[PDB]
């Protein structure tokens, strides 16, 4: 029933925005009123010939009309490792199994794609051209990858050639998109190879990914710009928002009071714009000296880190965790992997919270304990070995037990832009921003 | 069709992201193999009866399996003049007329929202307490707004008080979401006055408040960091951060090698961390410093540019236009608004292109003739007084003739974060991140 107050909101935000009242709406759907304001104020739902009704005459799409069910009403959603079993399946590579994947904890409000994926294929050497090695495609997920076993990592480079990383226990890697990769098992190991593939979207799914959709190939190929390297990722920002202001390049020196000569120097890579250059450069364009900046560094298209490598930390001061820094990359700065030791048996008292999707693993051999606080109720499951578990955003939480859980973290599509408007929105504006529940002006006036 | 390809394609990218084969889809739905390839090759719009089966199994959604419907298949799309008399409707307040609200050029695959309103309320005085103005609950809608004729904006700054801006043809503004406004014709005037209430959508609309809304509002209200001035923006961005980092604040000194007195002023905003601080702050943080950085200084919450106000520039260097620069704020860096006056009758040259979706509207009294290619395919169309027209990002175009033409340019959801992503993804693999034509793997091998 909640979900029909969402849908009723959802509606009545989309009458709001294209100016039809709850009367206009009824008129030119051809439908009675007392239909229109019973979806409105969600007591009965939309139906499929209303939908199509809409999507004749309002430059509305059916997708609009669907939103998210909220499948993990109580902020945390627990997988167990017997539902794991059951989703168990196949996939066989040039006539052999090769792969056992199973799913882990997913929800429909998250994009986590997290697959236990078995490796069935045994080799004798580490040669990354070795036959055993069934290549996939590469695929759209982003994908973070946690090694349990003697796992061999098979990865292309931007060039084609084919590597491969000799992974053991506690090495991690992360891959970009639609990179080619494989995995086996190194022959004489104890038993099969295992990897925690945690895959994810980001950015690029969803109703960003359909905005590109209806482009035509040269002209959404063209929003791709030059970041091979830090360099280039300058001068193409530099020239995206110099082309956005449809400024000359004479009105934009006397803007900035820079020579025409200095500008040239910019946007033939002689010469890079100083942080004061920058700024002036931006306020000129109208834009943030954010917004003309490329990340700090060039991350390479493959991450691979030993758990060796892995920075640690006592967390809190008291000491109930102990984190480990797994793979990243600065390209999705809001993507945080940990492995995290649990030693606390104490009490319940929550001492973790994080604005971002979380995913967690028990890779450990004991059962652990979470407990969290959501919508004025505090709850207490177990997480045994092979159970798993999603989190939503900024819920209060502990881990309590002796044991070892693997966490990545991900921001989804509201950290970064999203996030910043909605802070310049205004904090007294969020809940209507989020979900609207008046009409955009009261016809009996405001007198 | 080629709905029913990219729904296919759309169907497959789906099942990769679940590691799903065609088999393993049709064995977990309960249908024949032949009915998911029928679907994922195109030749069948997929079945509501699959879709709910699909949503009873899977963390899919709905809306996950409808994909949008390119209603602007040339590129460009025009709505007449008269189209929009069409679409009038009149609303009342408080028992008068009040608006004449008229559509104007839309598409499905953009965010527009452009509105023609025309000011039937006409007011004796210029005060803002003027019971004659009525006032709405503010929208959602982000709202650019260009004035024609003796209009008076009304809006209420952030503490509830009214003020009113006495504007004029030329004159432009922008209006934050959620603030309240209306607006009236001033006395004396000749004929009734008129706004281009240009609303839009940026990056809260769709999926990311689907995002939201499935979370409490107490977790979803946290993500509203305090930006009311730039150092609490800093301090509240550097927090943010921190959290994500799970450090300690003693873990966070050793790896930035800053003392305790150098943190103790940035958390207190005492100090405010150097541009190479940040570097420091950010590495340790295992971020980027642009994402540490907020907005170069803080706009107010409503923009008031009178057309005196506007710079203007030849363009290009050759000079068929003239080029207004109208309000803008940078918190949207990519809405760029602009007058044009247009003084060209042969050039041949394509000398319009920019990477952002495009309102026009022709607010002068002469027609004008647009040139643009799209596909493989060049068009010539004729843009008539009152006439607008849609444009979609990168197209090539220009605009001939003598007069005077209204534009809005918007990012969507592709310009920042998105663009950002699909550059380090890299540009050879942008038509399946656009839209996945493959399986993720061969079942024969490599
Ligand atoms: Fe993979
Ligand atoms: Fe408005
Ligand atoms: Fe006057």
């Amino acid at each position: 029933d909640s979900y029909l107050i969402r849908s009723g909101n959802n509606f009545l935000g989309i009458l709001n925005d294209i100016k039809r009242r709850p009367e206009d709406a009824a008129n030119e759907l051809g439908v009675s009123i007392e239909e229109i304001n019973s979806i409105i104020s969600g007591k009965q739902k939309i139906s499929p010939s209303l939908i199509e009704k809409a999507v004749n005459i309002w430059p509305v799409n059916e997708r609009d009309f669907y939103i998210v069910s909220d499948d993990c009403s109580s902020g945390i959603l627990i997988m167990t490792s017997q539902d794991s079993i059951k989703s168990s399946r196949i996939m066989e590579r040039a006539g052999k199994p090769y792969y056992e994947y199973r799913d882990t904890a997913m929800s429909k409000t998250a994009p986590f794609r997290p697959e236990w994926i078995l490796e069935l294929c045994k080799v004798e050497n580490n040669d990354p051209e070795n036959p055993k090695a069934q290549w996939n495609n590469g695929h759209f997920m982003h994908q973070f990858t946690y090694f349990i076993g003697e796992v061999n990592f098979y990865y292309k480079d931007p060039e084609g050639k084919k590597h491969v990383a000799i992974m053991n226990t506690g090495d991690s890697m992360y891959i970009t998109p639609f990179t080619p990769h494989t995995f086996t098992t190194r022959d004489g190991a104890s038993q099969n190879g295992l990897i925690l593939a945690l895959t994810y979207g980001s950015k690029l799914t969803g109703d960003i990914q359909q905005e590109l959709s209806s482009l035509s190939l040269d002209c959404g190929s063209q929003y791709a710009l030059d970041f091979t390297n830090h360099e280039n990722a300058s001068l193409s920002l530099l020239e995206y928002y110099f082309e956005l202001s449809n400024l000359t390049k004479e009105k934009f020196a006397k803007r900035t009071n820079f020579s025409m000569e200095t500008l040239a120097d910019f946007f033939t890579k002689k010469k890079l714009p100083t942080f004061d250059e920058l700024k002036i450069i931006a306020k000129a364009l109208n834009v943030n000296s954010r917004d003309l900046m490329p990340n700090d560094l060039t991350e390479s298209k493959v991450i691979v880190k030993t758990h060796d490598q892995c920075d640690h930390w006592k967390y809190p001061e008291s000491g109930n965790y102990e984190f480990y820094e797994l793979a990243s990359t600065t390209a999705l700065p809001h993507s945080k992997a940990f492995e995290i030791d649990v030693s606390s048996s104490e009490d319940l008292n929550l001492d973790l919270k994080v604005g971002l999707h979380q995913y967690v693993y028990n890779i450990g051999d004991s059962a652990l304990t979470i407990n969290w606080n959501y919508e004025n109720k505090t709850y207490q499951k177990s997480l045994n070995p092979g159970d798993s578990a999603y989190i939503k955003p900024f819920v209060p939480h502990n881990f309590r037990g002796n044991g070892k859980i693997l966490i990545l973290r991900i921001g989804g599509k509201i950290s970064g832009d999203s996030q910043r408007e909605l802070s310049f929105v205004g904090r007294e504006n969020t809940q209507r921003a989020i979900s609207e529940t008046m009409q955009w002006f009261d016809p009996k006036g405001s007198n």
